[PDB]
């Protein structure tokens, strides 16, 4: 079934079976169903059970459950089977320069060249398949662990689950979703790196005769210093972290109230604030970047000293042959690479991996839910001596009841009086330590908060069972659902989405009652499912199935109805956490008559980026001119010396490629600084261009999809991309310079190197298309896992009460396998690309070596000493190219935002008002006309409730609107919008208060006098409500102005409107928002001190706006008018 079960060994080895998708992924787009099936052994269901067997074996064998030592018997052995291969692959790398250091002798060298080419072939065979298998073991680990974690998630008691932090689960799972899988190509370097040195410091001793340690000590100094830079980096990034949240909260707030900023004309204030916050964040990030450059440059200036200090003493004491320079250097590369990068990566990998395993081990131990011994045999359900604590706080006062197998009881009380907790106990999700609460235990549930799964109506109303036509017909016609079935689009199999928004409250309640009464259980706990259906609909359902079809059997509802509780064979009414009274229906309805009566990626992007900043041109030109002149200088000195000991000890500089062309401290820093300044410029201009997009465009961009263009891309553009571009330039420069040096020594390397560089570039272009497409596919394949996780958590109570855990286990396993296919395929194709790269390098080396040998002393030494160890930096250059082309996507999406357009007396007149949300949608008005009168209101009533938001907002020119407005002699044409939208003054239903001090949250432009502000505050009815604040007035209104209440915030907004001398006050929702005392305050303020602003009070109920003088009546698509109540409540309203 898979593509791997049919393949030759050679094809499984050189990754030939991945050819057809590459044969496909080049020419055309991939269709999601083109992804080959998973190999059988990687099926989640075939691994989770295996891992669980060993896990609970570790649990039941000892009382120190080291999960890692339950893994050590699952995968460990194949782990060794790949570790030994990797060890051999690295010993080959270490020992090859010895077979290099014999052919400098010159006959007897060609044979060693053949052997060395075979050494390259051995390395390129033993590395890549072993690394791929290791990554495969990593993927198996991740899948098995996720399956166990999920399967466990549906076993937690509720006492601990409602106490876990909602973000803990998502962070825990997603943390090791990509990292941990690749965190096994670097595990064996905990005992590879040591064996390499205890090998190397043998051979080098055999060469130096006294001086081994003198270089290892330098490497220890260097590595310790470089790691010490780690904390001096992390401290800066820590200090920046919370500061990023401080910058981000105001951006989120602004994004979430954009139409307020547009109406108040505050664009410049927000821009200035965002700048003044970002300044110091850039300060810290720039410091961090300089430190990180020092870090990455220490590794590049190692390669010279690591050999100069190891060569200096023995050279001093005795003259050294030249063979012991070109040879030792080729060891010095490996040793450096095996104590500075390979070791700390292994150490960090084990830290992080064992930390994550510690976390998961500490997870699986948590308190485990148990399903009670039910459905064995039982008569009438009995709940005797029931005492339960909502956290010793008694939600139940030792209650008891016997409910007959067929009878009917009804609970009632205050909302959440613990009767819900009493059911969640009788439902077995809360454990009361008192008494005996038990039943037959075959119970169905219908919770107050319905959940909607993914699938058709038959699915959410079956939950994994057959469909009986009589049962479905009775339910639908009974649950007010035969209409709800038929009325739908396809009417029987609507392919539903998630969230439940596709239906209303009534449809959702019908669906929940259906899922409840679907199958027959010895009890039906319907926790007030009749609370979202209409009263007549409630009576319909009660007469239909609630009190008709499931009443002939046992049932225990929880309802607060005055009519329903009458007909139940028992009643239990509770207050103050205890039953006020209860008993039989007649006895309860009589035992308290008073109480009973009371209760009821293009080169456009590259060039654009590189030329956003006229200093980047200069930095690149300088960096390249210095590189070119340095190549020329080293080449001329090489020729001069090629055609006192310092003469021949010069060779140690050119003889190492790295330090020749490594970015000096006077050239590598300004590039890193310039990139960060480019990030600032781009961020500022994106902000400027998202504060002026026309509002009929922003509407398309859903609100969650703009903040992520700030908190994600700009973070990348600050931290990641500058370093990656720096490393790419450094590595490409090194490679090209070394290849130039190799070329000039004899001019046959050039004409062979051209059809090798062409091959590299062609292969890279042939691969990246498929790699990027498969990356994207994996990206959208990751989402349904978390969707299913959310759906599982939300409906856990009902899920467990049904008893349908395995079905969802299988569904989650399906989603897992569906992601696993894409991941496995991407991994395999990446490794194929690496193999082809290294093989092409190997043929290039065959060419260089044989051409050089078959045609001096320093010539051969330098040629070979570069063409041997350039491969590592070449592979880094290729991987860095991949990473930079990946990271440029953020720049591309940023430029997407960069390209949006800018938006554009008291008496007045209005005509021809065309308005809609989109360009040409539903006409908000049809040539609406009116007169705006002097010094008196114009009430907006009539069809108030058909939407006054359209005309109200379009009066501020903040919708897809155009037409005719003429205010006091001026029109909507001449004056600038930023000076026209300020004449009108909004009084929004949701007042905006920036997270800052009062002087800035009320007068953000800061053009007022503090005494003027004090006067405008006191006279506007806020002095009292502002006297109770910290300090005097500088209170930082943190967390969205939580302290103030609707009345105080409304008065503040009113003062902010009174500030700029607004000549129109379109106040909306007077009584809905204001409290009663606050309503009196607002009325007495606006009528008295806002006396002569031509307000338009637009409230739905006519009783709120009947007071105003005129009435510009409201009516859909035609704004009729009755100038006075002499016809208003007689013609428009009647
Ligand atoms: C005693 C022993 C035997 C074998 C192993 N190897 C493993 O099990 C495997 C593994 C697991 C997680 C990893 C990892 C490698 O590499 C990583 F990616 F970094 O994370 C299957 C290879 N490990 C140990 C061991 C080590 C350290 C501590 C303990 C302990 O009992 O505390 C036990």
């Amino acid at each position: 079934r898979s593509p791997l079960e049919k393949a030759s060994v050679v094809s499984k080895l050189f990754f030939s079976w991945t050819r057809p998708i590459l044969r496909k992924g080049y020419r055309q787009r991939l269709e999601l169903s083109d992804i080959y099936q998973i190999p059988s052994v990687d099926s989640a269901d075939n691994l989770s059970e295996k891992l669980e067997r060993e896990w609970d074996r570790e649990l039941a064998s000892k009382k120190n459950p080291k999960l890692i030592n339950a893994l050590r018997r699952c995968f460990f052995w194949r782990f060794m089977f790949y570790g030994i291969f990797l060890y051999l692959g690295e010993v080959t790398k270490a020992v090859q320069p010895l077979l290099l250091g014999r052919i400098i002798a010159s006959s007897i060298a060609i044979y060693l060249g053949i052997g060395l080419c075979l050494l390259f072939i051995v390395r390129t065979l033993l590395l890549h398949p072993a690394i791929f298998g290791l990554h495969h073991i990593g993927m198996q680990m991740r899948i098995a662990m996720f399956s166990l974690i999920y399967k466990k998630t549906l076993k937690l008691s509720s006492r601990v689950l409602d106490k876990i932090s909602i973000g803990q689960l998502v962070s825990l799972l997603s943390n090791n979703l990509n990292k941990f899988d690749e965190g096994l190509a670097l595990a064996h370097f905990v005992w590879i790196a040591p064996l390499q040195v205890a090998l190397l410091m043998g051979l080098i001793w055999e060469l130096l005769q006294a001086s081994a340690f003198c270089g290892l000590g330098f490497l220890i100094v260097l590595a310790l210093f470089q790691a010490g830079l780690g904390r001096m980096m992390m401290k800066y990034r820590d200090q920046r972290a919370g500061k990023i949240s401080e910058r981000l909260v105001i951006t989120s707030e602004m994004i979430e109230n954009i139409q307020s900023v547009k109406a108040y004309c505050w664009e410049e204030a927000m821009e200035k604030m965002i700048e003044n916050l970002r300044q110091t964040e850039l300060k810290l990030t720039r410091k961090a970047a300089y430190v990180r450059y020092f870090n990455s440059s220490a590794f590049f200036f190692s390669g010279f000293f690591v050999v100069f200090l190891s060569v200096l003493p023995y050279a001093l004491i005795k003259g050294i042959i030249l063979r012991k320079i070109f040879t030792t250097i080729s060891f010095c590369i490996v040793l450096r690479m095996a104590v500075t990068r390979q070791f700390p990566w292994a150490v960090q990998t084990w830290y992080d991996s064992l930390g994550a395993i510690n976390k998961i081990q500490d997870f699986l131990q948590k308190q485990e839910y148990k399903t009670l011994e039910y459905n064995l045999t039982t008569t009438e359900v009995v709940m005797e001596n029931v005492t339960a604590f909502w956290e010793g706080t008694p939600v139940l006062k030792d209650i008891n009841f016997k409910i007959e197998r067929g009878q009917l009881l009804a609970v009632a009380g205050s909302t959440g009086a613990g009767k819900t907790s009493l059911l969640m106990v009788i439902m077995g999700e809360l454990e009361p330590s008192e008494g005996k609460i038990k039943h037959s235990g075959r119970i169905s549930f219908c919770s107050q908060f319905s959940w909607i799964m993914p699938g058709t109506i038959k699915e959410n109303i079956i939950f994994g069972v057959s469909y009986d036509e009589y049962r479905y017909r009775s339910v639908i016609k009974a649950c007010q659902l035969e209409e709800d079935i038929s009325k739908f689009a396809e009417k029987d199999n609507i392919v539903l989405g998630e969230g439940g928004i596709t239906l209303s409250g009534g449809q959702r309640a019908r669906i929940s009652l259906a899922r409840a009464v679907y199958k027959d259980a010895d009890l039906y706990l319907l926790d007030s499912p009749f609370g979202y259906l209409d009263v007549l609909t409630e009576k319909e359902i009660f007469e239909s199935c609630v009190c008709k079809l499931m009443a002939n059997k046992t049932r225990i509802l929880v309802t607060s109805k005055m009519e329903h509780l009458k007909k139940a064979d028992k009643i239990l009414i509770l207050h103050e956490g205890s039953s006020y009274f209860y008993g039989t229906f007649s006895e309860l309805q009589n035992l308290q008559p008073d109480f009973s009566s009371k209760l009821m990626t293009t080169w456009n992007t590259y060039l654009r980026y590189i030329t956003v900043h006229k200093s980047l041109i200069f930095v690149l030109i300088w960096c390249l001119v210095i590189f070119l002149a340095e190549v020329a200088a080293s080449l001329v000195v090489l020729w001069l010396l090629g055609n006192t000991s310092s003469y021949y000890v010069f060779y140690i500089y050119v003889g190492v490629a790295d330090t020749l062309l490594a970015m000096g401290f006077f050239r590598g820093l300004p590039l890193v600084h310039t990139l960060i300044t480019v990030s600032k410029i781009l961020h500022h201009k994106m902000l400027h261009s998202v504060l002026q997009a026309p509002m009929s465009t922003l509407n398309t961009l859903k609100a969650g999809g703009i903040l992520n263009r700030f908190s994600k891309d700009i973070a990348i553009l600050d931290d990641l991309l500058p370093l990656t571009i720096f490393d790419f330039i450094q590595l490409l420069l090194i490679v090209i310079g070394a290849i130039a040096v190799v070329a000039v020594l004899q001019p046959y390397i050039f004409v062979a190197t051209v059809p090798v560089i062409v091959a590299f570039i062609m292969l890279r272009a042939y691969f990246l298309q498929t790699s990027q497409q498969l990356k994207q596919l994996e990206s959208e394949g990751r989402s349904p896992i978390f969707t299913h996780l959310v759906t599982s958590l939300k409906g856990l109570w009902t899920l467990r009460a049904f008893g349908r855990q395995p079905y969802f286990e299988t569904l989650f396993h399906k989603a897992l396998n569906l992601h696993t296919a894409n991941w496995f395929l991407y991994l395999s194709t990446l490794r194929w690309f690496q193999m082809r790269i290294e093989m092409i390098f190997v043929i290039f080396f065959i060419a260089v070596t044989f051409i050089s040998i078959l045609t001096g002393e320093g010539r051969v030494g330098i040629i070979l000493t570069l063409a041997m160890n350039i491969m590592s930096t070449l592979q880094w250059a290729v991987n860095s190219s991949i990473d930079v082309d990946s990271l440029m996507r953020s720049v591309s999406r940023v430029f997407k935002f960069i390209d949006m357009p800018t938006e554009g007396g008291g008496q007045m007149t209005v005509k021809d008002l065309t308005a809609k949300y989109t360009e040409g949608g539903n006409a908000i008005l049809e040539n609406i006309s009116f007169s705006i009168s002097p010094g008196q209101r114009v009430g907006l009533l009539g069809r108030t409730g058909s939407g006054k938001s359209t005309l109200l907002s379009a009066f501020l020119r903040l919708l897809n609107t155009e037409g005719e407005i003429q205010i006091d002699g001026v029109s909507w044409d001449s004056i600038t919008l930023q000076q026209w939208r300020k004449a009108f003054g909004v009084i929004p239903q949701k007042v905006f208060i920036f997270s800052g001090t009062f002087r800035k949250n009320l007068d953000p432009y800061e053009q007022w006098s503090d005494q003027e502000i004090w006067k405008v505050a006191d006279e506007v009815g806020l002095r009292s409500v502002i006297e109770q604040f910290p300090g005097k007035l500088d209170f930082v209104l943190v967390d969205g102005g939580c302290v103030l209440s609707h009345g105080h915030k409304q008065l503040m907004c009113l003062a902010r409107s009174v500030l700029s001398k607004a000549k129109i006050l379109l106040l909306d929702e007077p009584s809905a928002h204001l409290d009663p005392v606050t309503y009196q305050i607002i009325r007495r303020t606006l009528k008295q001190a806002f006396a002569d602003c031509t307000v338009i009070l637009c409230e739905h109920r006519i009783e709120a706006m009947l007071e105003c003088q005129q009435f510009l009546v409201i009516e859909e698509n035609k704004v009729r008018q009755y100038d006075s109540i002499q016809k208003l409540l007689n013609e428009r309203s009647l």
